[PDB]
């Protein structure tokens, strides 16, 4: 469950948020697979209750009505439509399940669902599924309003409500086998993995008793033995009982600490500088890399929706958000995992963001499609951060030198760093009020490079910056601390 099942080379993922199943696929076709990316996070795949107190807000789609593959993205055939076209590329689709909880206790009973299907929060019955008050929390949670309200205490975390979510009672046998029949249903369609939302919410054990009814991958597309690869969302930051090392023994987890702490030193918070991620990795408390799902930026957190809080980079930061995002694609810690987002009317007062309910870009509640510009950017409010130049090109170059050792440090004990991957790359970093021009120590082999931060390699020749490594490896780079984009990156195949 810690490998990705991702094609040879391929090593991250892109969460295409509330992109729909048609314009994936396409995506798959026109530009994942081409560009070298590793497969896509698509939103839960699964009906869910649809919320018109905000107008369709994007957590509507944590809160479950059926396991039917029918929602806002598309419908059943529309879905297994994209997991054989993406397949098909070598592309993987990895699905969100939310297997915690069904929806809200106090949303109205009725049809208000994206495929139509009635349930019954208040009497607890999910018809569609079935699920009935049987299957619910009720009776093992003991707090007084019966949702989750002190962390400290690790039972309670995991029995009762999150924010009044319906707490499933995942260690029922009739629970997990209907879980498994959905998780195994998208397995045999040909998904790769999932990603548990609400991890910290479920016991590890319960995790791993459906885990154990869990298939091998699609055949036909898969090595035999094939496991579905894991990451389990589990915001564990400093003090509170539950770890994130209490689900390594059914896969990967989301490493919050990662963002949080890559943002504040971006950020230069409390005299945080760059010059300090020499030792990045397990050496700032993280868990081991083979169990790290990383990420600058996540769907809840870029709204301020979660761990990180403020220090979080989102495209929104343009500038540092590309430097963030080229730091991590460069470091072999981890499993790297790149958000793409829609612009929403982000707008501030008295600190918070009001309008972070903001669903995806939509026509009277119909998910607006993809359209890609002849620049290559996308319209319709989609941010396509995947497709920026210094992040697509930085996402090779995590191909490029996939196994190669971190290598080659230097830094100006400020905000000036650099390093290699063995032999194959080579990235400089000047975060600094001030430039930066100096010869540095490459590793790679001698000759001419393609800037890909810049530009790109095109047709035997470069478009941006251009390096030049000489015979012992040395190179000299030269960053303003006013360029666009405050970074330079080379790498084996941008070598002219
Ligand atoms: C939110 C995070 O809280 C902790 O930090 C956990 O440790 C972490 O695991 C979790 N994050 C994961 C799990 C959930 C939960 O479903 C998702 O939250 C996303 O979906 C939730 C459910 O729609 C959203 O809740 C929001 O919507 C719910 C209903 O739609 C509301 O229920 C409330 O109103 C409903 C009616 O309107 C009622 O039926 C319900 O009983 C009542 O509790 C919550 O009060 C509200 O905050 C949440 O705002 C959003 O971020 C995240 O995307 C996912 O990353
Ligand atoms: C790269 O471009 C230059 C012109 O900018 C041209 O002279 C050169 O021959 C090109 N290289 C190749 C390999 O086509
Ligand atoms: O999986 N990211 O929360
Ligand atoms: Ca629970």
């Amino acid at each position: 469950q810690y490998s990705p099942n991702t094609q040879q080379g391929r090593t991250s993922i892109v969460h295409l948020f509330e992109w729909r199943w048609v314009d994936i696929a396409l995506e798959c076709e026109r530009y994942l697979a081409p560009k070298g990316f590793g497969g896509v996070q698509v939103s839960p795949p699964n009906e869910n209750v649809a919320i018109y107190n905000p107008f369709r807000p994007w957590w509507e789609r944590y809160q479950p009505v059926s396991y039917k593959l029918c929602t806002r993205s598309g419908n059943e055939d529309e879905f297994r439509n994209m997991v054989t076209r993406c397949n098909n590329v070598g592309v993987r689709i990895y699905v969100d399940a939310v297997i915690n909880h069904m929806c809200g206790n106090a949303v109205s009973a009725g049809t208000s669902s994206t495929c139509g299907s009635y349930f019954n929060p208040g009497s607890r019955d999910f018809p569609a599924v079935p699920y009935s008050g049987w299957d619910f929390n009720d009776g093992k949670c003991k707090t007084g309003s019966g949702d989750i309200e002190n962390y400290n205490d690790a039972t309670q975390v995991r029995d009762c409500r999150l924010t009044g979510l319906l707490d499933l009672a995942l260690e029922k046998d009739y629970v997990r086998s209907k879980i498994a029949e959905y998780m195994n249903h998208l397995i045999d369609i040909g998904v790769a993995g999932f990603r548990l939302d609400a991890s910290k919410h479920m016991w590890p054990g319960d995790i791993k008793a459906i885990l154990d009814k869990l298939h091998n991958l699609n055949s036909n597309w898969f090595p035999a033995g094939s496991k579905p690869f894991i990451y389990q969302e589990v915001i564990d930051l400093g003090g509170e009982p539950i770890k994130s090392s209490d689900y390594f023994g059914n896969g990967r987890v989301t490493e919050f600490k990662y963002g949080a702490k890559l943002g504040t030193v971006i950020r230069k918070w409390n005299g945080e500088k760059m010059s300090y991620l020499k030792n990045w990795g397990e050496g700032w408390g993280f868990v081991p890399s083979d169990r790290a799902l990383v990420f600058v930026d996540n769907h809840d957190n870029q709204r301020g929706h979660g761990a990180g809080g403020a220090s979080i980079l989102t495209f929104w930061d343009a500038r540092l958000y590309k430097m963030a995002v080229g730091f991590m694609l460069a470091h072999p810690y981890g499993f790297t995992r790149v958000m793409s987002s829609y612009r929403w009317p982000r707008q501030f007062q008295n600190g918070n963001d009001v309008n972070d309910w903001v669903g995806p870009p939509n026509n009277n509640g119909v998910i607006k499609e993809v359209t890609i510009n002849p620049d290559t950017t996308c319209g319709n409010d989609w941010v396509c951060e995947h497709r920026w130049r210094q992040i697509r090109n930085m996402v090779i170059f995590r191909n490029v030198v996939d196994g190669q050792p971190f290598t080659n440090w230097y830094d100006n004990g400020s905000n000036q760093v650099a390093f290699g991957r063995g032999n194959r790359g080579f990235i400089v970093f000047n975060n600094d009020d001030w430039s930066f021009s100096l010869t540095l120590q490459t590793g790679l082999p001698a000759g001419t490079y393609c800037d890909v931060i810049s530009g790109d390699k095109i047709n035997g020749n470069c478009t941006g910056i251009k390096i030049y490594v000489s015979d012992d490896g040395k190179a000299h780079f030269s960053i303003s601390n006013s360029a666009e984009d405050p970074f330079i990156a080379i790498h084996a195949e941008s070598k002219l």
